[PDB]
RNA sequence: AGAAUUUGGACAAACUUGGUCAUUUAGAGGAACUAAAAGUCGUAACAAGGUUUCCGUAGGUGAACCUGCGGAA
């Protein structure tokens, strides 16, 4: 069996000049086999004779999405990790500066949601995609989506220190 | 038309010299009203929110990358 996996007109040159640490754990510590078909612009991962095929799936659906090669490889292990895609969907005021509320200047306020409940957040122009623990997503989501339908920046931040805070407690 | 004699002089600034209004009294009294500050330490209070990943153009160019503008997820 195996699986195709489609990548973007944004992800390709890196995917390529990086791509001899992809594959080593698709062939030897997964156990899988892969080829990358440049005519549809795809990834063909099939299994041999000799249920992984899911977490490569995945491992380079992250790649796809935009997550770096160590990132990639931390959804790749690390078996208590998701990723969470959504478009804001929630144009001058509504879109312009949505998406810049969420980055801040130099990506200042997405690099503090991230640090804050440890996910990291890969931002389209309006595709936000979250990789990390349960919980983590949780805060992550509600946080940009607190910021996406307006509130005051320092609600926000103190809420993130809140959440940095109960999310490394114990009881 | 000039000079002095003027032929007869209406006029005349300034200088003495009393009643009028405005101000300075050098000053000095009188007898009214109002007014009158005695409180360590106070802050930096202060203002919006385009990141990542490729692509093209233009320049600075180890044609590597960056920057500016225009695009894609």
């Amino acid at each position: 069996e195996s699986r195709k996996i489609m990548v973007p007109p944004h992800r390709m040159t890196p995917l390529r000049n990086s791509w001899t640490k992809i594959y080593p754990p698709l062939v030897e510590h997964l156990k899988l086999q892969v080829r990358m078909n440049l005519k549809t612009k795809s990834v063909e991962l099939r299994t041999n004779p000799k249920g992984a095929l899911q977490k490569g799936a995945d491992f380079i659906k992250a790649f796809t999405l935009g997550f770096d090669l160590d990132d990639s490889i931390a959804l790749l292990r690390l078996d208590d990790l998701y990723i969470e895609t959504f478009e804001v969907k929630d144009t001058g005021d509504h879109l312009s500066r949505a998406i810049g509320r969420i980055a801040g200047k130099d990506g200042k306020t997405k690099f503090a949601i991230e640090n804050a409940t440890r996910t990291r957040i890969v931002l389209a122009d309006s595709k936000i995609h979250i990789l990390g623990g349960f919980t983590h997503i949780r805060m992550a989501r509600e946080s940009v989506v607190s910021l996406i339908l307006g509130s005051p920046p320092g609600k926000v931040y103190g809420n993130l220190r809140t959440v940095a805070s109960r999310l490394k407690e114990r009881y």
